């Protein structure tokens, strides 16, 4: 649809590019930063490259199935960190983007 | 008045208020009633439905993507603060859902 090829090619384009994506760019790798308990935590983990690849891929059928994975990551991390931790606000910096640039979703 | 504002207040406010799930959410978080001393100070900015409401009743929005932002800081403010078990991040996850397709179908 228009929406997804905006939700591609505007929306994700400028969230992957921004300073604070590199965490947002994967899955979380639990293993790697010694998060025994993140998948007991986060039972469903979300990352803008899983959402490229399902953009790329046609796997949506609707935008709001998107903008639905987009939430989840952010939700995710807002629920296993600290509130202190960096990563909230970078977090939260993102979502505002995202939430800025839907509003200007063709429809 | 905006399109998109009152899109925001008479589909997706319209939709959320009535909501089952939504009565945590319809007036602020009163930290003294709920025994939460540490609530102001680990959310910076409380927002609830009552206020962004008002707002909406009120013309206090210049564009949609500030109520939007309103919204959000409700639904985040709900996820940092509680725990990851509490029943109460599965209703802000449920209301976030109904506002997301609902945004997902708005005008320009
Ligand atoms: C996304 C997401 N959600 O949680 C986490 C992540 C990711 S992905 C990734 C590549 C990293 C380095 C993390 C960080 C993290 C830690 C410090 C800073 Cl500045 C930024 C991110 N934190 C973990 C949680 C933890 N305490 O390790
Ligand atoms: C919104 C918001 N963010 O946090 C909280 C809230 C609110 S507003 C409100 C009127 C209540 C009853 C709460 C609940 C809450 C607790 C149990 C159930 Cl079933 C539903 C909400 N939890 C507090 C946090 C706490 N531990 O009390």
């Amino acid at each position: 649809t228009n929406q997804l090829q905006y939700l591609h090619k505007v929306v994700m384009k400028a969230l992957w590019k921004h300073q604070f994506a590199w965490p947002f760019r994967q899955p979380v790798d639990a293993v790697k930063l010694g998060l025994p308990d993140y998948h007991k935590i986060i039972k469903q983990p979300m990352d803008m490259g899983t959402i490229k690849r399902r953009l790329e891929n046609n796997y949506y059928w609707a935008a709001s199935e998107c903008m639905q994975d987009f939430n989840t990551m952010f939700t995710n991390c807002y629920i296993y960190n600290k509130p202190t931790d960096d990563i909230v606000l970078m977090a939260q910096t993102l979502e505002k983007i995202f939430l800025q640039k839907v509003a200007s979703m063709p429809q």
